[PDB]
């Protein structure tokens, strides 16, 4: 009990398996909970309607939530840096409690807040939580970073790991004196997508919400992940978890997680799903390494890592990209993927890699501009992620490789045999043969308005080789 203790959430909204949160229920059942609505991250042209949508359902649950267990959510509009303290102040908060995060801007901001606290007199404790395992904690023998996956792998899985947290319970709010101290400064409520400007109709891959992420996990984790491993590669096939944005935003525990991944692993007799379990656990390690790695090399950020991969001489047509986010490229199983992005905010992984690809090797356009439209529109969107994912189609970062420039049709074939999925998202070629869909070469007659290849695949393979080649030799 005693004073008030303020929790900040960012991007852990939910109550359960909170490591912040648990920390801080530890020393106050005075426990107030607080968002702040930052301008410069929801005015950006980085945002995603899905994404916004998705946040705004998370955030009406967490109220609930708070209210449920005693207290509240308080809501802010506006700088951290400057309401977060004065709100301190006011409160006289014995201290101000977050959970640490990865990325470039919440960290500055972070640290800019710390200092207020600290300048105010308030404590301000910052605890890990969003990873199984903290970058500080993960480094190799010579204590440094890796920028290769392998090893990382084989140190992470060795590591023990943590079991969730306990859920905070019989909170008391805050009095009435208490709150107008602080009225001026609150939100009356919380605004809905409409009131931020924003729009969205096109569903999730989960609900928002706490409640709902956890319904699917043990949902996934009772059925599905038993055969991960290799339905995760068909993009037709519901293989996967759907849990990407839960996971993005904290709706549900790392911990939380990892640990129904592991019940779920002993309970297995049949040795193909204690593979296809391992399979899911090691995707929760990929996540992993690309925090880590932002973390340790902020300047990923920025662009390509590896110097020669900055020299780079991209062809950056924009005519070339417009076709692109509009999926009219020609390619079926390239514009099958971009329309469910721009139509569902979300896109199988197998499709990512392709049509990742096919931007950097086929069109040869700077990633950079995939990684921005990826961002409008992924409900979740991340920048390690991304950034990672987008580095990967050119090796220009962390965990490199040797150059290999895909062949949609041949990744079609592997992974959309049947075109399923294509047909799925390009309905006006339902009455194309499959054999046509996955090779791309359609009559003029059958294939309607439908475009034609806006390039030629093998043309440009030799494009991207010749400049690839002409660099190496300057580097
Ligand atoms: C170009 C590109 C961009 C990407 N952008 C994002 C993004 O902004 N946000 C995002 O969450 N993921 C991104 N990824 C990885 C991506 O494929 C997703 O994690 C998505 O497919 C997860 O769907 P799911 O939740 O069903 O995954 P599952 O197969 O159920 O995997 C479970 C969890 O593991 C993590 N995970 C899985 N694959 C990866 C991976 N390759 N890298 C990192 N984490 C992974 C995610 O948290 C995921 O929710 C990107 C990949 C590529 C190739
Ligand atoms: O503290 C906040 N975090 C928001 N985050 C969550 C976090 O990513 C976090 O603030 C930071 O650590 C990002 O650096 C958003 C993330 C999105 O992808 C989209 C919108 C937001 C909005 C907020 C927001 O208004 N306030």
């Amino acid at each position: 009990m005693a004073a008030p203790i303020l929790f900040w959430h960012r991007r852990d909204l939910r109550l359960s398996d909170n490591i912040g949160l648990a920390a801080a229920r530890a020393q106050s059942a005075q426990l107030i909970g607080l968002f702040c609505l930052d301008p410069q991250i929801l005015q950006s042209a980085d945002m995603a309607p899905a994404r916004v949508a998705y946040l705004q359902g998370c955030l009406q649950e967490l109220q609930q939530r708070y209210q449920q267990a005693g207290s509240r959510l308080l809501l802010l509009q506006g700088d951290p840096q400057h309401l977060i303290p004065q709100l301190a102040q006011q409160l006289q908060a014995e201290a101000v409690y977050w959970n640490q995060d990865i990325e470039p801007y919440g960290r500055d901001r972070d640290g800019q807040v710390a200092a207020a606290l600290k300048t105010a007199g308030i404590r301000a404790v910052q605890l890990w939580d969003q990873l199984l395992h903290s970058p500080d904690q993960i480094l190799s023998g010579s204590g440094n970073p890796y920028s290769v996956y392998g090893p990382f792998w084989k140190n992470w899985q060795a590591q023990p790991k943590p079991t969730p947290v306990a859920t905070p319970t019989e909170l008391v709010d805050l009095s009435p004196e208490q709150l107008t101290a602080i009225a001026p400064l609150l939100l009356s409520e919380l605004p809905t997508l409409k009131q931020l400007g924003f729009d969205w109709d096109g569903g999730f891959p989960v609900e928002p919400g706490e409640t709902a992420a956890i319904a699917r996990l043990q949902e996934f984790c009772d059925r599905a992940i038993a055969d991960y491993d290799p339905q995760r590669n068909f993009p037709a096939e519901a293989g996967t978890s759907g849990l990407s944005p839960a996971l993005k935003f904290g709706a549900i525990g790392i911990r939380q997680a990892w640990q129904a991944a592991s019940a779920a692993h002993a309970l297995s007799r049949s040795d193909e799903a204690r593979n296809s379990i391992r399979v899911w656990q090691q995707e929760l390690a990929w996540r992993e390494f690309y925090q880590h790695a932002l973390y340790h090399f902020p300047s990923l950020a920025d662009g390509p890592y590896r110097s020669l991969w900055q020299q780079f001489p991209w062809e950056n047509r924009e005519a070339l990209f417009t076709a692109w986010t509009q999926a009219q490229t020609g390619y079926p199983i390239v514009d099958a993927a971009m329309r469910q992005l721009t139509e569902t905010g979300w896109m199988h992984n197998r499709c990512r890699m392709i049509v990742a690809s096919f931007l950097t090797k086929d069109l040869i356009i700077d990633w950079r501009r995939g990684e921005q439209f990826f961002m409008q529109h992924l409900v979740d969107g991340d920048l390690a992620a991304n950034n990672g994912g987008w580095q990967w189609s050119a090796s220009s970062g962390m965990d490199p490789k040797p150059l290999r420039i895909f062949n949609p049709a041949s990744q079609a074939k592997k992974f959309d045999a049947t075109a399923t999925y294509i047909k799925r998202w390009l309905p006006e070629l339902r009455h194309v043969h499959p054999k046509d869909l996955i090779s791309g070469e359609i009559t003029p007659i059958e294939r309607r308005g439908y475009p034609a290849p806006i390039v030629n695949h093998n043309l440009r393979q030799k494009q991207f080789k010749a400049l690839y080649n002409q660099l190496k030799a300057a580097i």
